[PDB]
């Protein structure tokens, strides 16, 4: 089951599994933005992530004393999304607890998803509802891969990303073992500026979660293609840049995160999880962004 929306630029595909973006094409030249999905590299193409990004701590997790299991990448992703509010350019999912769910986690919750297409781009705008009588806490976040030329030997053709504003130097979370974090901020390899060269040296060893919040656009673009993208993300405060390890995938993923992988260790209370948010009974948090398709 998908849903197709369009106008007169673009068109763009969903499943109602997971709410995920599965394809996304300019139909001036039929050139597809989003990983097409190639078990050879990658079977996926851009989940949603909630209500845990990454890996969890020997798969469980704590709510106070209390223990619970939970999946890596979270299960949104594994379920369906409900189809409302469906017009040419636009469309509505929606996601509530089922049984399993409440195993993994023992809230009732609204993820709701609403994709629309504009003269820009793809605009996706979050909701998260508390709709439980206890506190929940939840982290919430999107995956999507993007192709990528490469090089006659396959590295990445000249890609780099670009953002703004940026109020300090670029800092990544730093990863151990991959893909937790060990609990330091620190440089990246490469950066210069507000530019960061995206190359299997970088990103080899694992994702590169960007610690710097105030990040309004990030560009991914390569002075020898025509085709770029702009992720307008200053309400996400992380943003991840992936590519499978030791391969020579034709993609980048740039990942925005309300949230972040534990930090090695033991299971870690979701109510003090760093980048997690803790919604009181009945509140909601939305969260907006933009992928410009230029
Ligand atoms: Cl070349
Ligand atoms: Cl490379």
């Amino acid at each position: 089951g998908m849903i197709t929306i369009e106008n007169s630029k673009f068109k763009a595909g969903i499943a109602e599994r997971g709410a995920e973006l599965q394809s996304l094409v300019n139909k001036a030249d039929n050139y597809e933005y989003v990983w097409t999905g190639d078990k050879t590299f990658w079977n996926r193409h851009a989940p949603i992530l909630f209500p845990s990004i990454g890996k969890s701590n020997q798969d469980q997790y704590r709510l106070g004393a209390k223990t619970y299991p939970m999946s890596q990448h979270g299960f949104a992703r594994d379920y369906d999304f409900d189809v409302s509010d469906k017009s040419d350019s636009a469309v509505t999912f929606t996601q509530h607890q089922n049984a399993e769910t409440l195993k993994k986690f023992p809230f009732e919750y609204t993820l709701a998803v609403t994709y629309m297409l504009t003269d820009g781009g793809l605009s996706v705008h979050y909701t998260v509802t508390n709709d439980d009588s206890k506190s929940m806490p939840f982290a919430l976040g999107f995956h999507p891969a993007f192709n990528v030329g490469l090089k006659a030997d396959g590295s990445f053709d000249d890609y780099d990303l670009t953002v703004e504003p940026l109020n300090s130097p670029l800092q990544r979370f730093g990863i151990g073992p991959v893909p937790f974090r060990n609990g330091d901020v620190e440089d990246i390899p490469g950066a210069e500026g507000n530019r960061l060269p995206l190359t299997h040296d970088l990103l080899d060893g694992g994702l590169v979660i960007l610690a710097n919040s105030e990040i309004a656009k990030a560009t991914l673009a390569s002075p020898h293609h025509d085709h770029s993208i702009t992720l307008d993300i200053s309400d996400f405060p992380y943003l991840t840049i992936w590519s499978p390890e030791h391969k020579k995938a034709p993609f980048i993923a740039v990942e925005p995160f309300d949230g972040l992988p534990d930090q090695a260790g033991e299971p870690t209370d979701w109510y003090t999880k760093l980048g997690n948010t803790t919604l009181s009974a009945g509140a909601n948090k939305q969260l907006a962004l933009k992928v410009e398709l230029h």
